């Protein structure tokens, strides 16, 4: 409580950035770099497209890509994600102590149940993790698989009052 989510350490070796060729201007980068990290939820996000090509036309692969990984962040933040880390082929979610109280292991398997990512759950250091094989995986697909995982771990907290 007091507290309205947490802020997940994300590792996933997508290239994600604005580069020169679409933002020139310093400062411009800068604010949009802020309101990027300020993605609390998906209006916000969809807001900051209509903004980007509002003001800047059709951005390139890697913003889109800073962006997905935004909104992707702040559903693994609502659900108290501490670290998404892949690392050879194997994308492997941990959470905090904390979700011991939100989450089964059911919840969990419901959520990957549901994304095209093969994935499953293991027990290191008394704490669960969530390991994917991301094998032949293209980053959309990660952050399509990710997303997914995310939005529908949200729904089960919601689901709970």
């Amino acid at each position: 409580s007091l507290r309205t989510k947490g802020n997940a350490e994300l590792i996933l070796q997508i290239d994600a950035y604005l580069p020169d060729t679409y933002i020139s201007d310093q400062r411009h980068k800068i604010e949009i770099y802020k309101k990027i990290r300020q993605i609390d939820n998906r209006v916000n996000y969809e807001e900051l497209q209509e903004e980007l090509i509002d003001r800047f036309g059709e951005y390139p692969d890697v913003v889109a890509y800073l962006l997905e990984i935004g909104l992707v962040k702040s559903y693994l933040d609502k659900v108290f994600v501490q670290r998404v880390e892949r690392k050879d082929n194997k994308i492997t979610i941990q959470f905090e102590k904390v979700t011991q109280r939100l989450f089964l292991a059911q919840d969990y398997f419901k959520a990957l149940s549901v994304t095209n990512l093969k994935a499953g759950i293991a027990e290191n250091k008394g704490l669960m993790e969530l390991v994917f094989d991301v094998q032949n995986k293209k980053d959309y697909e990660i952050l399509e698989g990710l997303l997914i995982f995310g939005e529908s771990l949200l729904e089960i907290k919601e689901s709970k009052e």
